[PDB]
């Protein structure tokens, strides 16, 4: 039961509760407004007090994708968008200039709101900001921050043997052949984020997809199981004993393991133009 | 350099070498067909060797966002599509039917081409499958899966307090305090996510935002600094001492730490209005 705002690339949503001059509450890391409701009970006879979720958490919705430099670190499309939501939000609710209070990335996007839309504050408190751009030391704060971030990244794709030998439950040198980390950052960025996204939407939808063995028997003649002759013991190779034991449905044994394919492609080769050339 | 064939909701990029029968090679959990390009050498002599970028991977590019729904573990939306990505590739290349080999996940995909498309199948090869939904002990390998998808959220989350304390460099009953387990499954995944798109998407973007000094001093007047009582010696504390050394903009010191206005929000709020009431 959210108040709305709809504009341009989002529906924002906010709390809303309270008589007087407005108060916009700009929340940081945890991104939603109702962090704000405790204090905003203390506050509500003397401001009307908005907290606001920042349209990418929340209750909020974008309307549109992101765009694609919004990964880049150097990217402003974010901070500045969130200030002028804040912006259009006060011009929405007040005719006069308004009350804001921001924390922590919060108060980051509170400085961009009396830098580019004054017009619209009162009185603004940043809370807590974690800033460096204008600190002496910015360049310890800004590595340590790209380093934190980057070993976060290090740290999932050494998860990646586990996540592939743990759910294909295959041997371990293709487990490992599957989780090997790619040579450059961008390519370990993009490996992690495959990873991430298979984990979530792939492994658990196709496993138990709805396919029985009729639907095999059906046309059985056009069928063959391959199983690597350098996987053996692994628990696809037995889905396709299975199948063979309650079907009839041939099995090929074929070089190399479950990446048999790349591993030996010129045998590969061979036993498919014998199955089929 | 990829072949692309539109279709609903997505551009399908491939790769296409050889003369002859078409040959459709599926991709498993790297989902991207060049990793059966050194087969494809192989038998370019015999075969039109067909090897797709699965929508959702690589070159390929969705130009609708997938369904929320898709997310749902018992979710048949993207092995469905999948599917007929392959029988609408077969049918633009070939007037009949044709070859086709899928690997692991990719495997499943050709099953589901089979059955729901067997007009445009003439042979094909199902290599190490891993779908368990007709095995009879299924459920031991799908509640392993389960357990793996929901090991690696929990080890993930377990991360919070380095990924919060480290970056803002708060005080560590703070960075316990936003990192904190949600209390339910569903309340842990969106936590989850949360911050992985902060930490992406939100801490380098605006900690090294374009805000000096100067910008403070233009509207010095209307601009409180507020340091929490509870969180001293931390860095967003230090930040604010320099805008105070190097502006005049005064301190206010208020209850709690950097989550202030939730851990004490009486006291946050007598700051507060002694301020701006």
């Amino acid at each position: 039961g959210m108040e709305t705002l709809e504009l341009q690339g989002a529906k924002l949503r906010y709390h809303q509760v309270g008589q007087g001059p407005v108060l916009i509450f700009i929340p940081g890391a945890n991104g939603t407004g109702d962090i704000f409701l405790p204090l905003a009970e203390q506050l509500k006879d003397h401001f009307t007090v908005v907290a606001v979720d920042r349209r990418d958490y929340g209750e909020s919705e974008l309307t549109e994708p992101l765009p694609d430099s919004a990964s880049n670190p150097d990217s402003d499309y974010r901070v500045k968008r969130d200030a002028q939501d804040i912006a259009e939000l006060a011009k929405s609710l007040s005719d006069e200039p308004v009350y804001i209070l921001g924390s922590s990335s919060g108060s980051i996007v509170a400085m961009h709101v009396l830098k580019d839309y004054p017009e619209v504050v009162k009185k603004i408190a940043f809370h807590e900001p974690p800033i460096n751009t204008f600190l002496p030391d910015s360049t310890y704060w800004k590595d340590k921050n790209d380093d934190i971030v980057h070993q976060i990244l290090t740290e999932g794709l050494e998860k990646g043997m586990k996540t592939f030998g743990e759910t294909l439950n295959i041997a371990p040198i293709d487990a490992k052949m599957m989780s090997q980390p790619a040579d450059t950052e961008e390519g370990r960025i993009e490996q992690y984020k495959r990873t991430m996204f298979w984990l979530e939407f792939e492994i658990r939808q196709y496993t138990h997809s709805n396919i029985t063995l009729d639907d095999f028997t059906k046309y059985s003649d056009k069928i063959t199981l391959l199983n690597g002759t350098d996987s053996r013991g692994s628990f696809p190779q037995d889905v396709n004993f299975y199948i063979n034991k309650e079907t009839g449905i041939p099995i090929v044994d074929i070089p190399g393991g479950h990446l048999g394919y790349i591993q030996k492609p010129e045998g590969f080769a061979d036993v498919l133009l014998n199955m089929w050339g």
